[PDB]
């Protein structure tokens, strides 16, 4: 069910970086990884906590939809793009941590967690600051835990309505052709050692959809543009896009 491939590593080791990359065949519900610990590993999600977070604040109402405006709140942050207004669209595609930490406020502690827990999210553990926890608190999750999240939510499965979960694989749109289809959501996790980048989605073909999860070490902001490189390697090698 569960296969180990340990050539993959030479993406990984060629770029002098080490990680996990973690593919999930639908039509043939097997499983394929370069490292069968590592994908087992729990890490902080931060900005792939957006997925889970954005099903939650639709849900409830506390965003409208993918049109609503939030305003920046004029207060200069270090990223150009997080100082201007955004929707739903805009802070998916840009990680605006703010808009997604107001989100978190006022969807609050109790219905976060329990959220979560319908969810199967992880560790499912917000211990932290409810405006922070997903980058410094006490939240947890796998690269195989990714995917199994990715994949309930691919159908629909998610406790929270159809309507929220189109809107949100709308917003983890990523990249299309006329070969494929990508959906999905970085991450950059740099509070918590060991400092890792994220990159979890899917590809949807023809006849078939592909889930994947990856991390990998991240030392620096240097290397943030492997996430892709890395995992378009994988799925080349394994002839899932040309
Ligand atoms: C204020 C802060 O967060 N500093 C910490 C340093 C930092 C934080 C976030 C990004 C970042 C932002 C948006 C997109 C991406 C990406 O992965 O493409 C990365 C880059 C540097």
């Amino acid at each position: 069910e569960w296969q180990e491939n340990k050539s993959w590593n030479a993406h990984f080791t060629e770029h002098k970086s080490q990680g996990v990359v973690v593919l999930w065949n639908e039509n043939k519900q097997q499983g394929f990884t370069n490292n069968l610990k590592r994908a087992n590993q729990a890490f902080l999600p931060a900005s792939t906590f957006k997925i889970p977070n954005s099903l939650i604040a639709l849900d409830l109402g506390v965003v409208k939809d993918e049109h609503q405006v939030f305003k920046w709140d004029g207060q200069t942050r270090d990223i150009a793009t997080w100082n201007r207004d955004h929707n739903l669209i805009t802070a998916m595609k840009y990680s605006v941590v703010p808009v997604y930490q107001e989100f978190a406020r006022q969807i609050g502690e109790a219905r976060m967690s329990k959220m979560l827990h319908a969810f199967d999210y992880g560790n499912e553990d917000i211990s932290g600051n409810v405006d922070s926890f997903w980058l410094d608190g006490g939240i947890r999750i796998s690269a195989t835990e990714q995917i199994s999240f990715l994949r309930k939510l691919y159908h629909n499965k998610l406790h929270v309505s159809e309507r929220s979960q189109r809107i949100v694989k709308q917003a983890m749109l990523t990249e299309a052709n006329g070969d494929y289809i990508i959906r999905a959501k970085t991450g950059y996790s740099t509070r918590i050692e060991p400092k890792i980048g994220w990159w979890v989605g899917w590809v949807e073909l023809d006849d078939n959809v592909w889930f994947f999860a990856m991390n990998m070490d991240m030392p620096t902001s240097d290397g943030l543009g492997l996430r892709q490189a890395i995992t378009k390697e994988v799925l080349k090698q394994e002839k899932i896009i040309p």
